[PDB]
Formats: structure tokens, sequence, C-alpha cells
């Protein structure tokens, strides 16, 4: 329970934590001053944060405890979030005229991919490649959806700001989330073990999962904002 | 208390509390932005995932504590929510002219039912099958009405999308609920020595749970929500 | 801290603890859909089942750890809650025109039957028998003041759903309270036995706990739905 | 750990804990149901009793591990609490238009009060009857400024309803807190411990807070719902 | 785990949790009794007192335990607030024409000079004096900025309550939060030793934290209140 002043990994957790928190709370308590459509897509966004926020909570105990971050304990936020960010492409190009199989089409791949993720790390590590490959071309799928599309249709459509704030997620999916994949390299037995091994990844998991969370709520939110004040 | 990736169970602990904690949340802030009239049907379906939430809590904490979890203290939750979920009959069919009447029955039966699932689970072991065979009945009872009975012909005179919501909610009583009789045939001796696959049903329980609850929620706000977009 | 299928007292415990912390939400969370005039019933009403939740939940805790549960403990919650039930004859006779004096002296009434039992259970027991007398006199009153007095005259000038509500209210108070008494009788020595063999007085505390302050709350509730649709 | 039946602080600080938490959530619940500038009033009572439900807590828990409540760990409420209840009569006064140098004139007295106690409780108790003195002549002046000084006339300009609810504070301020200055003098040598000496005023600190505090805010909120009506 | 009465710092650490829990309960529950515009600002303001109350709840824990505050763990909090409060200068000039070309540069100065210190304080201690006159050279940016820069100008040009409340923050950027770099050099090794070196901090940085962030909440929340009472 002792601090140590090199402590980076702990340091990363309480500052996730509270940064977590406080997201949280900020598009929760922000709720309230949107019209009345926007609403349900802040909401959404805080939940991602609150979810996170509260396992973060436990993972800072755990380090603090025991000095070490299982990797597969990460999923129990991951399987939950992921989705509804997905989620969170029907809910901005909802306006553009999106349809209900989108929504299913988004959660399948999303949940398809961190369970594929799940037994790769966790129920069956022997066979981890093939479930990498899986999931692997469950987000080649989202992200090539996303991209090129019949989302992107819909927002170019749109057009204006909704497209813009769309883009951005593209962006935050193609660059944010490629942090993870390539830790799974690092985490799993196979032929990429050479290219990616021995790598410290808590820090970056620590730091990069605030900002893939709080980035996408801080998106949305700036939609609103510009939405509402024209 | 070191957590371990094998540990599925403690997995399904961990993702159906976090998962019933965010819905708890979810239609706890949504409430407001709906009006008045669906409100209380929201509300409800909160609460039923907020006892969950709190309960899962616990349990979640007991599993990673002693590594077992007792069939008998699940009960603490069911004896509270599967009652709500009945009153929910009574909540959608409220403007189609439901009776008071209807509302008593049905939470009558589902107490009933848990009540005695709880006698022969709990108190008297020996006598066991009985206890099933009545809390059987009340099932029985409960998924006749609300297939045949004047529920399904009252949602019908309303007609339309309070109708197709309906059915939904019977198939999620028909078959989402199935689960639960059988997990006693498992539980208990007998003349059924129902032992189905390796699967452990711990897993099915939490799994199930969150997806019954959750998929209550998902339609009542489905309901409410293609009910004032028009 | 193993929790036991028989312990049918750690049952009730975890039971009363989660239905109170549930019907506490559901009234605070009902109160924002109602006209100005009703709120601060429910409100109050949902303090009633907070404290107790809040109580219940220590208590619960206690008898995992210690497998006891003093009976002078309860009257914390008691001496808070007892009172704020009197207050809700003030609250719904108000609009018929019930005078402060009233509510004071129900306040005064229901402190003094309080702590006159605290008394006889704490602090003297040799002289038990007296405070009993002097709590008794003081439930008679209040019984008296509810079915005779005043407050039933007030009650039938108005009329009414709000007269029906009243009289439910007095038979939770006549029948509903009357476990209290019959237990004290069962604690304190005297020229009274009451043994009531067979029923743990634990088990029925917990339960009437709970159908009492769930049973005020739904009435009050009952009352302002009923008034508020026509 | 283990309860006593014979343990009266120990009930109190339950009972304490307990009717703050509740108040706490009565007014933070409550302020919706007025007009926008009573809501401040409001709001500022409840978290009066907010921080000292928080600080009982914390108290009523350390009297059950050590059986000791140190005096000076009261001051941590005080400090922040006395100040909040001096605003209270800046905001009951702001009909009638009161200045802020009123305002920081209460604030500086009561901080200087409660530090001066402070003074003479934790650091230097050979020098304790100076700082007496001086948080001694910081009440009266208090005490004198509200009663014959311009918060009076400001009051009697006023007239009615708020001037009633002024006088009311007036007696809490003289004779609720009178409770502080006598503790102080059974706690500390000097000249004082002849005429005060060897009290134990736990129960007195426990009953007397919660009375002041729920008193303060049952003045405000009976004012605001005077006002209302009218 | 026992308290003394001389542990000056035990006491700061309580008083600053508790009247950090109180102020962010001020703000998140003041918010809504504003216009739809300043909403945001409250907010932001009570989400730093918000995430200092958790800082500090941890932080008092840890003292109480170990009777050692680490400097480093500080940051924790710092590294979340000190850019926050500078967002506090975007949403005050953001109705007067503030671009957040303004918002980024502060938020980018604030973090450099936060992450600098911890680099100074935690990782590299030897260097410790370069990260020092880096995030020196940061806080003379950002005060010079903020005294004669690009955001004193358009609040003059967008003069009244605005501006004044513009200069309090300057006085509290430029005089409370001196007492940081200050501590900086009584904790690192360099040319500063002889001039601060040995002194204890920790009493001034509870009391200067808890100032500086109610304070710069008190600012916020006046500027909304004189900006209602046209
Ligand atoms: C897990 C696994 C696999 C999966 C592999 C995967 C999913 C690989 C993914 C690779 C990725 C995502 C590569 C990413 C490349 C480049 C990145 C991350 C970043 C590029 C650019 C950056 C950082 C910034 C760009 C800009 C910003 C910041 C925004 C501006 O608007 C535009 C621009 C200046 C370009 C298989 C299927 C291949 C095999 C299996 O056995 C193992
Ligand atoms: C899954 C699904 C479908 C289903 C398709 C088909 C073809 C389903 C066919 C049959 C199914 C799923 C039947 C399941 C039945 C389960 C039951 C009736 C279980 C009842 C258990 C009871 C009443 C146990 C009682 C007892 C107990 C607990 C202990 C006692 O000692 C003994 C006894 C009285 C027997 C679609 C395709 C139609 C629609 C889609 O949306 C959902
Ligand atoms: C109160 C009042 C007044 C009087 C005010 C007085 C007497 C004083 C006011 C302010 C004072 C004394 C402020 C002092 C501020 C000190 C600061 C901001 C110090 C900053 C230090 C830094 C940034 C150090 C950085 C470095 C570090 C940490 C390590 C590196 O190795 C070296 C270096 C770059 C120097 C008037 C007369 C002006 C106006 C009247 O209206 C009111
Ligand atoms: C008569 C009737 C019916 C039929 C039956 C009904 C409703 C019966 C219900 C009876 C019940 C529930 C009676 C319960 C009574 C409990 C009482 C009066 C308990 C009082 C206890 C006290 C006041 C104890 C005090 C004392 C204590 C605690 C210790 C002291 O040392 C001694 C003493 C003063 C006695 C219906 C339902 C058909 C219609 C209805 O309108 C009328
Ligand atoms: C009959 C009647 C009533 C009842 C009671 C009446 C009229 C009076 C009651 C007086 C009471 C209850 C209290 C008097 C209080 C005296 C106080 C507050 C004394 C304060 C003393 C201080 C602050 C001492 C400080 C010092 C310290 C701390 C130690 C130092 O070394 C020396 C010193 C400076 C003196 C009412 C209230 C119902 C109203 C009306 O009906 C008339
Ligand atoms: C807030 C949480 C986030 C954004 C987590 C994202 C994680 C992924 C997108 C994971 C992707 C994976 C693959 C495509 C390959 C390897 C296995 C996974 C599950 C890590
Ligand atoms: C989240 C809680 C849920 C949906 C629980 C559902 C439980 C049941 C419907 C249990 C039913 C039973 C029978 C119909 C027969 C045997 C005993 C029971 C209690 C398991
Ligand atoms: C929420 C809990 C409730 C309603 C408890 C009520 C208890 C009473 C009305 C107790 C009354 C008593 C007497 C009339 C005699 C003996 C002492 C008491 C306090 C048990
Ligand atoms: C709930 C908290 C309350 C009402 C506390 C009030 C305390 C006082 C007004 C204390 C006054 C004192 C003096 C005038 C002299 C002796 C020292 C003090 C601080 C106890
Ligand atoms: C909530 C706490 C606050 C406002 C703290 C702010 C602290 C700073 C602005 C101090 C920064 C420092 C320097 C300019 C020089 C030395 C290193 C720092 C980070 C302590
Ligand atoms: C550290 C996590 C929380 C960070 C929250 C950032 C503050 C929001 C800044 C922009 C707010 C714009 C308000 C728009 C409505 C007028
Ligand atoms: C462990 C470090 C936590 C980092 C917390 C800060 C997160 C801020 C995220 C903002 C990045 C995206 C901004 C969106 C652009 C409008
Ligand atoms: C939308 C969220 C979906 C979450 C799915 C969680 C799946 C967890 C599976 C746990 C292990 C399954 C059995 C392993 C092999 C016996
Ligand atoms: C332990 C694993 C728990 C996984 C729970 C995932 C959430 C369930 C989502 C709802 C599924 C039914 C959808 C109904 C559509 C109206
Ligand atoms: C106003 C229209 C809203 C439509 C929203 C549909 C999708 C909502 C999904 C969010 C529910 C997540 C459940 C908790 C996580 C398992
Ligand atoms: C909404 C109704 C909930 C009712 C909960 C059940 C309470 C009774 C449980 C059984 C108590 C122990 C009985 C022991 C008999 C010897
Ligand atoms: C606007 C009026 C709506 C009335 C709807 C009927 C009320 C039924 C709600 C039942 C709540 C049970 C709570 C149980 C707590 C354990
Ligand atoms: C272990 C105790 C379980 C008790 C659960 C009680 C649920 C609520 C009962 C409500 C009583 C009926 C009130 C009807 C008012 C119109
Ligand atoms: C309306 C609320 C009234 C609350 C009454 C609280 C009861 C206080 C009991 C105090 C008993 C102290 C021990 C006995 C004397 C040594
Ligand atoms: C609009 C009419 C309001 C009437 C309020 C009567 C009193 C309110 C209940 C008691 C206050 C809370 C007590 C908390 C426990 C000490
Ligand atoms: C430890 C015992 C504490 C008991 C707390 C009871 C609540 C105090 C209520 C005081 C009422 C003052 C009069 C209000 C007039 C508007
Ligand atoms: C709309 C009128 C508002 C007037 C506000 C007056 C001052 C309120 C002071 C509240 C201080 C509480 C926070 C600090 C205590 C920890
Ligand atoms: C550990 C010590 C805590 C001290 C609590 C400080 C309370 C707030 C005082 C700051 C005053 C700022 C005035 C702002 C004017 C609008
Ligand atoms: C404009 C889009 C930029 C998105 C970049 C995301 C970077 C995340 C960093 C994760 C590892 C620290
Ligand atoms: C500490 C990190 C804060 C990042 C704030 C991002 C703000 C961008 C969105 C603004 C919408 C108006
Ligand atoms: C439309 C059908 C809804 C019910 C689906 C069955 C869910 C059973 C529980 C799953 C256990 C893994
Ligand atoms: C318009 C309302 C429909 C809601 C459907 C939600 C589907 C379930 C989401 C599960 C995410 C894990
Ligand atoms: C209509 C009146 C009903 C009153 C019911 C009170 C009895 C239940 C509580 C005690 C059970 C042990
Ligand atoms: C408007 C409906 C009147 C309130 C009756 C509610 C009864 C619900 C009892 C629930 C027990 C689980
Ligand atoms: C007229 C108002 C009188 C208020 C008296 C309050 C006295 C509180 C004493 C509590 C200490 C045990
Ligand atoms: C309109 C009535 C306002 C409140 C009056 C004071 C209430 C006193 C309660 C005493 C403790 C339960
Ligand atoms: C507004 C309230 C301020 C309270 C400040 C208390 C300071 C106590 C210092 C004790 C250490 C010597
Ligand atoms: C109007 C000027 C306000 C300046 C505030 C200074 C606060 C100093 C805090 C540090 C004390 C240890």
């Amino acid at each position: 329970v002792r601090l140590a002043a090199d402590d980076y990994v702990g340091f990363t957790f309480f500052v996730g934590c509270m940064a977590m928190m406080a997201a949280s709370a900020f598009f929760f308590l922000s709720m309230s001053s949107f019209e009345r459509k926007w609403r349900t897509s802040i909401l959404v966004s805080g939940l991602i944060t609150f979810i996170a926020a509260v396992h973060y909570w436990y993972m800072r105990d755990y380090w603090s405890g025991f000095a070490e971050s299982p990797v597969f304990f990460r999923y129990v936020d991951w399987v939950l979030t992921v989705p509804l960010m997905c989620v969170e492409f029907y809910l901005i190009l909802k306006v553009a005229g999106a349809k209900k199989s989108l929504m299913w089409k988004l959660i399948f791949l999303s949940v398809v991919m961190l369970v594929t993720g799940y037994f790769g790390e966790a129920v069956d590590r022997g066979n981890a490649w093939l479930w990498g490959l899986f999931s692997g071309v469950a987000y080649f799928w989202i992200v090539i959806e996303i991209w090129f599309g019949k989302a992107k249709k819909l927002a170019v459509a749109a057009g204006g700001d909704v497209l813009a704030a769309h883009k951005t997620l593209c962006w935050f999916v193609l660059v944010g989330w490629a942090i993870y994949p390539i830790g799974y390299m690092a985490g799993t037995p196979g032929w990429y073990d050479s290219i990616f091994g021995g790598w410290d990844l808590n820090v970056i998991y620590n730091i990069g999962d605030a900002i893939n969370k709080i980035g996408f709520g801080l998106v949305i939110y700036n939609l609103a904002v510009q939405a509402t004040n024209k």
C-alpha cells in the first residue's frame, strides 16, 4: 500500500481513475443543458467514462496491492465500452437517416471482436493467433464500414459539423484504437513475438484508455455545443 | 485474492455487475428524457437493474472471497425483481385500460412462485419436488395469462407498437426465464437428474440475469422512444 | 462471514435492506412527476425508507459479523422514522384543514413513545414495565386520535380518496404496528411472558419493518396518483 | 466494535449521524420545490447538515473503535459549519437589503471565534483562558450584532414572517450555542474549573449538535413554505 | 490510527477534504439555478473541487496511516485541476469572443508546467533544476498571458463584472499559486536550497489548496450571481 516515487504505473492509474470519474460527472451533469434529441448521445458517452471510472478504481487498488495488472482484466471494461462507442456511430447519423440494421451490425461486430479478443487472451492462448485473426477481421470490417461504408455516405449526405465530428471518430478508431491490437502482439505467443514482445504497455494502456474515451466524449459534446449555438 | 485468467465465473460477475450498474444509471438518467406518462415504467425497469447491480456487487465480492456462489443467495434478488417485471405488464397496458386486478394477480403469482422456489431450495430440500411443482404451476399460470389471457387481448385492443413490445416480453418470459426452472433441476435431488453439458450454471446465471433484465429495460425504453417520436 | 441456507434472519436482512434501498430510490425518483403540493409527502416517505435502508445495511453487516441483532439498536431507526410516519397524517389532511398543533402533538406523542421504549429497553430493565405502560399510553393516544379524534373528523369532512387512504393508514397503525409492543413483552421482564414460540422475532421484525414502511409509501403514492389523474 | 446497551454516547452518535444524513437529503431534495431566491438558503442549510453528517459518520466510527471522542476533533466540523449558519443571517435578510460588509463581518467573527477556540484547545492549553476570552468576545459581538445590531433593524424594517424566523435563529444562537462555551470550561484548566469542571458533554454535544443544525434547517424551510403559500 | 491534538497536518487534511466536498456539492447543486450559458462554467468549477475532494480524501487517509504525505502524490490532483482552472479563463471570456486557440494554448501551457514539475520531482531529481526552469517558464508565460496578453485585452474590451472577476483570478494565479514554485525550491537540491530549504509545507499546502480552489469557485459563482440580477 506504500507509495513509491518511481511508480509511474501507479501514477497513471490514479490519474486515469480521477479523470474518468470527472468526465463521467461532466457528461451526466451537462446532460440537462441540451435540446431533447442530443441528450441520449451525451448520456451514453458518460456511461462509457462511468464504467471505466469504476473499473479503473478497482484496478488502481489492485496494482497498489499486488503490483501487477493482468491484461485480461481490462477486458471486463472493454467488452462493455467498445460496443457503446460503436453505438455512438448510430446517434450521430440518426438525423441523417440511419437504420437500426446499421446499429445491429455495429454491435454484432464490436461484440464479436471483443469476445474473440477475450478468447485469444484468456480462454485459449495456444490458438491465440487465430482468435487474433478473427478479431482483426472484425476490426477491419468496422474501420472499413466507418471510412468507406454506408456510415460515411450518410455523413457526407448530412454534411456540416455532423460530418466533421464523424471523421474525428474515424481517426480515434483508426489511430486511437490501434494500440490495443499492438498490445495483443506483445501479450500472446505466435509469429509476432519478435516484432512486438516484452514492451511495458501498462502506462500506455492507462494514458490511451483515458484519452480514447474522454476524447470520444469531448467530441460528441463539441458536436452538441456547435449545434446549439448556431 | 488475486484474479486468474481461467476464472470465467469471476469474469461474468464483474461484467454483469458493471453492465447492471450501467443500465441502472441509463434508465435513471433517461427517466427525465420522456413525458410524464412513460416515466414510471422506465423508473421501475431501472429499479430492477438497480437491485441486481447492488446484489451482483455483493455476490461479485463473495465469489472473489470464497470462490463459491450459493444458489439460494440469488433469491435475495429474484424475489424482488421477478415481481417488478410482472408489474411491467400492467404499466404497458395501463393506457389501454388495464385493471389493478390484473396487476395484483400478477404480483401475487410472481411472489408465490419465488417464495415456493425459495422454500424448495432453502428450508425444505427433502420435499423440494413438490415446491418445484407449485412454483411450476405458478409459472404456467403466468405464461398462460400473458400468452392467451386478458393481457394480450388488451394489448391487441390498443394495437400497434404496444402489442409488438408485449409479444417480445412474452418471449423473454417464455424463453428467457426457462433457464431458472432448469437450474433448479440441476440443484436438487429427485426424479430429475438434469445435468446437461459441461457448462457451469453460475456462468449461465450471470449472463442470463443481465440479458433478461437489460432486455426488459431495452424493450420498455424502445416502446417509449417509438411512442414519443411519432 | 460465509452464509448458510438455514440462516433465515440473514436472508431477511438482505432482502429488507435491498427492498428499502429500492423503495427509497423509487420515491426519490418519482417525486418529480407530481404537482408541487404532493412532492413533500412523497419525499418524506422516501426519507423514511432511506433512513431504514441505511440502518438495515448496518444491521445486515452486524448480523453477518456476530450473528446477533440487539433489539435496542433498532431504536436508532425507530426513533427517527416513527415520528415521520405520524407527520404523514398531517401532510395528507393539510389540504382538509389540519392545524400544525395536531402535527406537533403527533410528533410529541411519537417521540415520547419511542424514548420511553428506549428507556425501558436500555437504561433500566427493572423498571421496564412502567416505561412500557407510558409507551403503551402514547400508543393508545395515537390510535384513539387517528381513529375517533380530530384527524378522522377532518378526513371525513374532506372525503373521497383522501379519506380512504387515511383509513388504510389507521389499519397499518392498528395492525401493522401491533407487532412492536408484542416484541417488547418478549424482550423485557415483568408481568407479561408473550412466548410466541416457533417464529423468530428478528425475522418478524425484518419482514414487518419493510412491510410497514413500504406500505405507508405505497399508500401515499396511491393517494397522489388517484388524486392527480382526475 | 461490539455494541453495548448502556453505551449512550454510541447511541447518540448513530442517531445524530442518521438524522443529519436524513435532513441533508431532505433539504437537497426539497431545494427544487421553491422559487429561485429561497433555493440558495435551503441549499446552504443542507450543506451544513451534510458536512455534519459526514463528520458525524467519521466520529461514530472512531468512538466505536477507541471509545473516546476528542473535543478538538469536533472543530473540524464547527470551523466549517458555524460560519455557514452566520451566512444564513444574510440570506434571510436579503429581502430587505443586507450589505456584503455584514456578510464579511459575520464570517470574520465566526472564523476568529472558532480558530481562537481551536488554539485554546489544541496548541496552548496553558494560555487557554486568554484564547477563551478572545473567542468569548467574538461570540458576544455576534450575539449583540444579531440581537440589537444592524441585523435586527433590517429584520424589523422587513417585518412579517421574515422577522419571526430571525428571532428564533437568535434564540438558537443565544440558547442553543451556549452549551459550547460551557464545554470549553469543563475541558481546559483555568479560573472556571471550579464552576464547570469534570463534566462529560459528549452526549450533550451529540444531541445539541443535531438539534442546533436540524433546527436551523427546519426554520429556513418553514420560512420558505410560509412565504410561498401566501 | 489514533490522532493527536497537536497534529496540525491531520487537522488541515480533514478540514480541506470536508470543505472541498462541501464546495463540490454547492456548485453541483447550484448549477440548475442559472441560465443555460453559465451552467458549464459552474459545473467545471465544481468538477475541480470534486477531483480535489476525492484526492484529499485519499491523502487524508494516507497521512492518518503512515504520517507522511509524499509531494509527488499531490501531482495526481494538480495535473488534472490546474488545467481546468486555465479553462476557466475560456468560459468567462467565451461570450466576450474568446477563440478556442486561447483555450488550447492555456491547456498546453498548464499541462507542460505540471508534467515538467512531475519530471523534476519524481523521475529525474539530479536534473531537477532544468525541469524547474522549464516549468517556471511555462508559469511566467501563463502569468504574462493573463496579465498583459490577449486575455486581458479581451476582458477590458468586454469590461464590467467580467473584467473584475478576471483581475481577481489573476491575483489568485499571481499570489495564490506562488506557494507551489516555492515548495519546489524547498523540495529539490539546486541553487535555491539556501533561500528555501528544510521548510515544512504540508500545512501550507493543505490551507492554500483549499483557499485557491474554493476561491476560484466562489469567484465564478459570484460572477454568475451578479449577472442574473439585471
Ligand atoms: C491481432 C492480429 C492481427 C491484427 C492486426 C491489426 C489490427 C493491425 C493494425 C495496425 C494499425 C492500426 C496500424 C496503424 C498505423 C498508423 C497509426 C497508428 C497512426 C498514424 C498517424 C498518426 C499518429 C496521426 C495522424 C494525424 C492526426 C493526428 C490527425 C490529422 O487530422 C491527420 C494526421 C496528421 C495524419 C492480424 C489479423 C494482422 C494477425 C493476427 O495474428 C494478430
Ligand atoms: C428462441 C426463439 C424462437 C424459438 C423457436 C422455437 C422453435 C422454440 C421451441 C421451444 C422452446 C424454446 C421451448 C422451451 C421451453 C421451456 C419450458 C417450458 C420449461 C419449463 C419448466 C418447468 C415448468 C419446470 C417445472 C418443474 C420444476 C422446476 C421442478 C418440479 O419438481 C418438476 C416440474 C413441475 C417439471 C423464435 C425463432 C420463434 C423467435 C425468437 O425471437 C426466439
Ligand atoms: C497587496 C497590494 C500590493 C502589494 C503587494 C505586495 C507587497 C506583494 C505582492 C506579490 C508578491 C510578493 C508576489 C510574489 C510572487 C512570486 C512568484 C510568482 C514566484 C515564482 C517563481 C518561479 C516561477 C520559479 C521558477 C524556478 C524554479 C522553480 C526552479 C528553477 O531552477 C529556477 C526558476 C526558473 C527561477 C500593491 C501595492 C502591489 C497593490 C495594492 O493595491 C495591493
Ligand atoms: C372485527 C372486524 C373484523 C375481524 C377481525 C379483525 C379485523 C381483527 C383484527 C385484530 C387485530 C389485528 C388486533 C391487534 C391488536 C393489538 C394491540 C391492541 C396491541 C396493543 C399493545 C399495547 C398497547 C401494549 C402495551 C403495554 C406494554 C407494551 C407493556 C406494559 O407493561 C403493559 C401494556 C400497557 C399493556 C373484520 C375484518 C371482519 C371487519 C372489521 O371492520 C372489524
Ligand atoms: C422564561 C423565558 C424563557 C426562558 C429562559 C430565559 C428567559 C433565559 C434563559 C437563558 C439561557 C438559556 C442561557 C444563557 C446563556 C449565557 C451565555 C451564552 C454565556 C456565555 C459565556 C461565554 C461566551 C463565556 C466565555 C468565556 C470563556 C470561553 C472562558 C474565559 O476564560 C472567560 C469567558 C470570556 C467568560 C424563554 C426562552 C422561553 C422565552 C420567554 O418565554 C421567557
Ligand atoms: C475504451 C476501450 C477501448 C477503445 C478498447 C479497444 C480495444 C480494441 C479495439 C481491441 C482490438 C483487438 C483486435 C482487433 C486484435 C487483438 C485483440 C483485440 C481485442 C485487442
Ligand atoms: C433477474 C431475475 C430474474 C429474471 C429471475 C427469474 C426467476 C424465475 C422466473 C424463477 C422461476 C422458478 C420456477 C418457475 C420453477 C422452479 C423455481 C424457480 C423459482 C427457479
Ligand atoms: C419503522 C418501524 C416502526 C413502524 C416501528 C414502530 C414501533 C412502535 C410503534 C413501538 C411501540 C412501543 C410500545 C407501544 C410499547 C413498548 C415500546 C415500543 C417502542 C416497542
Ligand atoms: C453544529 C455546530 C455548532 C452549532 C457549533 C457552535 C459552536 C460555538 C458557537 C462555539 C463557541 C465558542 C466560544 C464562544 C468560546 C469557547 C470556544 C468556542 C469555540 C466553543
Ligand atoms: C490545485 C492546485 C494548484 C492550483 C496548483 C498549481 C501549481 C502550480 C501552478 C505550480 C507549478 C510549478 C512551477 C511554476 C514551478 C515548479 C514546478 C511546479 C509544477 C510546482
Ligand atoms: C479532466 C476531465 C474533464 C475535462 C472537461 C473539460 C472541460 C470542458 C471544456 C469545454 C466546455 C465547453 C462548454 C460549452 C457549453 C457552453
Ligand atoms: C492517465 C492520463 C489521463 C489523461 C486525461 C486527459 C484526457 C483528455 C482527452 C482530450 C483529447 C481529445 C480532445 C477532443 C478534441 C475536441
Ligand atoms: C455485450 C457484452 C457481451 C459480453 C460477453 C461476455 C462473455 C464472457 C464469456 C466467459 C467465458 C465463456 C466460457 C469459456 C469456455 C468454457
Ligand atoms: C456476464 C455477461 C453479461 C453481458 C450482458 C450484456 C448486456 C445485455 C444486452 C441486452 C440483450 C438483449 C437485447 C434486447 C433488445 C430489445
Ligand atoms: C432517443 C433515442 C435513443 C436510442 C438509443 C438506443 C441505444 C441505447 C443503448 C444503450 C444501452 C446500454 C446498456 C448498458 C450497457 C450494457
Ligand atoms: C415482494 C415479496 C418478497 C418476500 C420475500 C420473502 C420473505 C420470506 C422468506 C422466508 C423467511 C424464513 C421462513 C422460515 C420458516 C421456518
Ligand atoms: C403515474 C402513476 C403510475 C402508477 C404505476 C403503478 C405503481 C406500481 C409500482 C410498483 C412499485 C413496487 C416497488 C417495490 C420496491 C421493493
Ligand atoms: C424481508 C422483507 C421483505 C419484504 C418486502 C416488502 C415489499 C413491499 C410490500 C408492500 C405491502 C403492500 C402495500 C400496499 C399499499 C397500497
Ligand atoms: C423528532 C426526532 C426526535 C429524536 C429523538 C432522539 C432520541 C434521543 C435519546 C437520547 C438518550 C440518551 C441516553 C439516556 C440518558 C443517559
Ligand atoms: C409543504 C409542507 C411541508 C411540511 C414539512 C413537515 C416536516 C418535514 C419532515 C421532517 C423533516 C425532516 C426530518 C429529518 C430527520 C431528522
Ligand atoms: C442524538 C439525538 C439527535 C436527535 C435529532 C432530532 C432532530 C432535531 C429536530 C429539532 C427541531 C427544532 C425545531 C424546528 C422548528 C421549525
Ligand atoms: C443567489 C445568491 C447566492 C448568495 C451566496 C452567498 C454565499 C454562500 C457561501 C457558501 C459557501 C459554501 C462553500 C464553502 C464551505 C466549505
Ligand atoms: C484546510 C483549510 C480550509 C479552509 C477553507 C477555505 C474556504 C474558502 C475561503 C476562500 C475565500 C475566497 C473568497 C472569494 C470571493 C468571491
Ligand atoms: C485527430 C485524431 C487524433 C487521435 C489520436 C489518438 C491518440 C491516442 C494515444 C494512445 C497512446 C498513448
Ligand atoms: C485536461 C484535459 C481537458 C481537455 C478539454 C477538451 C475540450 C475540447 C472540447 C470543447 C468543446 C467546446
Ligand atoms: C427473443 C428471445 C429472448 C430470450 C433469449 C434467451 C436468453 C437466455 C439466457 C442466455 C444464457 C446464456
Ligand atoms: C431505440 C432503443 C433501442 C435500444 C436497443 C439497444 C440494443 C442493446 C444494446 C447492447 C449493448 C451492449
Ligand atoms: C390492510 C391492513 C394490513 C396490515 C398488515 C400488517 C401486518 C404485516 C406486518 C407484520 C408481519 C410479521
Ligand atoms: C398506482 C398504484 C398503487 C400503488 C400500489 C403498489 C403496490 C406494489 C407492491 C409491490 C410489492 C413487490
Ligand atoms: C425558542 C427556541 C429555543 C431553542 C433552544 C435550543 C436549545 C438546545 C439545547 C440542546 C443541548 C442539549
Ligand atoms: C410546514 C412545516 C415545516 C416544518 C416544520 C418543522 C418540522 C419539525 C420536525 C421535527 C423532527 C421530525
Ligand atoms: C473559513 C474557515 C477557515 C478555517 C481555517 C482553519 C485553520 C487552522 C490552522 C491550524 C494549524 C495551526
Ligand atoms: C485579491 C487577492 C487574492 C489573493 C489570494 C491569496 C491566497 C493565498 C493562499 C495561500 C495561503 C497559505
